[PDB]
């Protein structure tokens, strides 16, 4: 049993992206006898696809859990659906702002996450971790990777389960926002890290 | 040097009020050679005034820092001003919903907090704790106690410094909110507790 | 040329649903030589499908624009995608709260709206009407009807264009919310009505 | 009977300030036999005080209703209190960003609005206009003028009634916000104008 967990590098002016640390922290750990691999993806259209594809082919995970930062969200959110479209509100890290373009021409308009999202949400709640089901992962890089992963699963037969989890800003990221007149929600890094570990465990238990 | 820190009991249907634990956790601790006293106040008009007054007279603190829960707020908020008015959106724990009534007839319309609010905010930021200055503590029990404390200071000469700090819900309080279709912001209990300790230290350092 | 515009009856405790009046106000009007039909749909799973299907078969519109109330949204929102799923946060008007169930088993995971959404948004902006593209119509009755309409189009060949538009609460609906301690955004009924008329005109101009 | 209504010029990068039009639209009208005067104030500390003072001395209104734009607010808000402090989050139109400074050294920490705020709110509700009582007018120019007007009343004996009303953005102001990734609430200019007229009528009826 192999699990791939991905995070993203900093973007949009932020100095950090908590999911980058999540990926690095979880890389190499084991849950039961399952091996976990953690990889960081660039917040760049095209390049992110290449890295994602190469990583999936290299590791051939049974489960893929892609994690990303969702500025403004107040709790862990588990994405229900990936959409075959790109409509960036802001450019990627290479200055590319793609508008109204499919991710994979001719492929399905959307794919449902194959992670046991409701069970994951329920377990998180039991652990005292606020979490809910999101019905839109946006149309930026998070959705981009989510869709490509699910498309890979439908086309290659692996990973068996694939999904996306968005996390709030961590507290330290809020500091310089205060002066800018606005205080978005945040969640401790420790809680977010534990949330991802829980998602992995629940996904694994769901498998065979 | 004596410091009084107060918290509130649960209210509005909530099973807990994190500031109650804060008061109990801080009671009896010492910062430098300063003695800290922690007391829990009832979320009841009239009764809260009695307890507050008796506590202030009993301990005669040099510094009073009153803490309360502010449902929906995303970061620590330091109250700048206390208003001589009661206009409860919800009833107190005794079912009393007082509307448009002064707290102390004939007394000043308002009192500015005498805690070094900007310095406290700055120190919190340096510690990676999101915090900002609130210009309204509401017109429920938090403002009620804040005003009475400052009025006590102006009338009795002590405490020398008095102010109010509102804290967000802690994560576990968000769980049953999710089903109700809504996810308010939260902050770890550990961070909130540390924030109050920091406020006390900064206030003390400001003193003499 | 025939255009079908639908609205919904009141739901969730609300005394009114502004889209009900929209449908009635637009029923029978003509834009150019195009005939407009306005119909109100029940906020009930199953029954809404029956009414929708019968209405589409009866009128056989070239364009279908389904309108609904989106509590909390601050501007007109044009739905980009319909999802093949039902996961009601609240029950329908018959007390039915369907969770994780496809709308049409075996049908596509999703359908993109075939209305010229970007052009509609642009025209609204030119008219001084705030509007944006929504990437999730929720998974309640709005999405339910949106999906069924698009599925009807893909399966029957008509309507040629189909989409959904969500509108904010109108001001009078906010009044009793104030006491409940919360003030959601609102938009005048006149502006919302004009927005729908504009969407129809833009859709028609896009046709042949 | 004379009524003074003031509005503010554009500020903070905005091309317009709806309260400027309100002041101009209401200038010269009569409600019953009461004469209404409308004046626009600069969003500049110091200068705004001069204009306000000269205007009050020139007209000597019995009632003064100062109106301002409150970006982000979703409904009409009637200010309950003016605070003797300036702490600008942004600079004024002259680039002056005053921090922690009293408006009138030695004067009261605050003044309660003398407009019949609850009656005004109630009448607005009856007219289907969302409105609520705000407990902080901020510490920028709105609060600045509100405090000075009330101080003038307490010191000079006129106006007999003075208060402040904040209004949301009007729809056209939201357009360029959408691209910036964010959609604040708005209210039609017509409703805002009517709200101010209602406030004036209620204030007048309250007088003698």
């Amino acid at each position: 049993m192999k699990v791939l967990v991905t995070g993203f590098e900093p973007f949009g002016g932020e100095k950090i992206n908590p999911t980058e640390r999540i990926a690095k922290d979880l890389d190499g750990i084991k849950i039961g006898d399952a091996q976990v691999f953690g990889r960081v993806l660039p917040v760049v259209f095209g390049k992110a696809k290449e890295v994602l594809e190469k990583t999936l082919e290299e590791i051939k995970p049974d489960i893929a859990i892609h994690v990303g930062l969702a500025p403004g969200r107040s709790a862990i959110s588990i994405e229900r659906i990936a959409v075959n479209a790109i409509d960036a509100r802001i450019p990627d890290n290479e200055g590319k702002k793609i508008e109204d373009e499919p991710i994979v021409p001719g492929a399905p308009t959307a794919y449902f996450s194959t992670l046991p999202i409701k069970k994951i949400m329920k377990k998180l709640h039991e652990r005292g971790i606020p979490a809910y089901i999101s019905n839109s992962a946006g149309l930026y890089l998070s959705n981009y990777v989510m869709y490509l992963s699910l498309h890979h699963s439908a086309t290659k037969g692996y990973p068996k389960m694939s999904g996306f989890i968005h996390v709030p800003y961590i507290p330290e990221q809020i500091i310089d926002k205060i002066g800018k007149g606005q205080v978005p929600p945040s969640m401790s890094y420790e809680m977010i890290l534990e949330a991802v570990k829980v998602a992995i465990e629940v996904a694994l238990e769901e498998l065979l």
